[PDB]
């Protein structure tokens, strides 16, 4: 398993900053943030070769153990064997998600959840840095 | 408290840096380092004014739940409202742990660690980045 950071108290508005090593030979990475394990307010799955699919994010929710419904994006902008900057932040409404390669997309805050203070990483995706603005 | 992590994999001579805010009104704060909360190669707590220290790093292990022997360090190069980071590596016998200003000082590996799993901050030390190398 990856890294797992609690009490981050990231506040809405705020930047929560991963910057990691995807591996050359990497089939999957996952970036979870909310209020623990069983309350995910993002879901973040790039699938490089996982699941059957192929360059596709893959993202949903997880409210009480149960995932919402999953929604996919259409750019895929990593590389395995390459390092990779992923910047998040939210309001009540989104989740926006920043990429690579100049790409963002928005995922709907389906949680109530005041602060993320939950984070976990896991799969082929090295952390390196980590900054709450 | 404040921010905690798990599953750090820090292997000796890696370099972990922690950069944060040191309160306006700061009396103490702390980063705990080691396999997880009960078992602390590194309990870093500088105190501007504490538990009767004034502007004295103290530095303790916590070995199964139990407290080591405070060891007081003879240098101080923190002030209250900056920014200031830490960047502890650590190998068989000693953790190395560098300071703003070229301070340094070493604690003894008590608890044989090779691998830092674990760490947390308490106090008036706001963490804003933190990064492996
Ligand atoms: C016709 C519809 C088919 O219906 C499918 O039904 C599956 C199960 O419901 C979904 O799959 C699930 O989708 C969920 C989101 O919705 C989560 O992603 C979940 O994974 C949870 C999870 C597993 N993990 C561990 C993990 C994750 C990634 C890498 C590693 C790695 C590595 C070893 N390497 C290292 N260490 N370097 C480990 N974390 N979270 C995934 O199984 C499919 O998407 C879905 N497909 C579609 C098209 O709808
Ligand atoms: C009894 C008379 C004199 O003898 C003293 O006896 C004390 C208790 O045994 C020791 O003190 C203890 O020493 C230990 C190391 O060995 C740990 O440091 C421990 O703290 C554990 C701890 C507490 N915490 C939370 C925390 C820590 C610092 C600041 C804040 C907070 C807040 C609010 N501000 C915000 N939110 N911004 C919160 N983390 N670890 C500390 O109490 C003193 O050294 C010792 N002094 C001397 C000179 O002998």
């Amino acid at each position: 398993c990856g890294l797992v950071a609690s009490n981050l108290n990231l506040k809405p508005g705020e930047c929560l900053r991963v910057r990691g090593e995807v591996a050359p030979d990497a089939k999957s990475f996952v970036l979870n943030l909310g209020k623990d394990s069983n309350n995910l307010c993002l879901h973040f799955n790039p699938r490089f070769n996982a699941h059957g699919d192929a360059n596709t994010i893959v993202c949903n929710s997880k409210d009480g153990g149960a995932w919402g419904t999953e929604q996919r994006e259409a750019v895929f902008p990593f590389q395995p064997g390459s390092v990779a900057e992923v910047c998040i932040t939210f309001d009540q409404a989104n989740l926006t998600v920043k990429l690579p390669d100049g790409y963002e997309f928005k995922f709907p805050n389906r949680l109530n959840l005041e602060a993320i203070n939950y984070m976990a990483a896991d799969g082929d995706f090295k952390i390196k840095c980590v900054a709450f603005d």
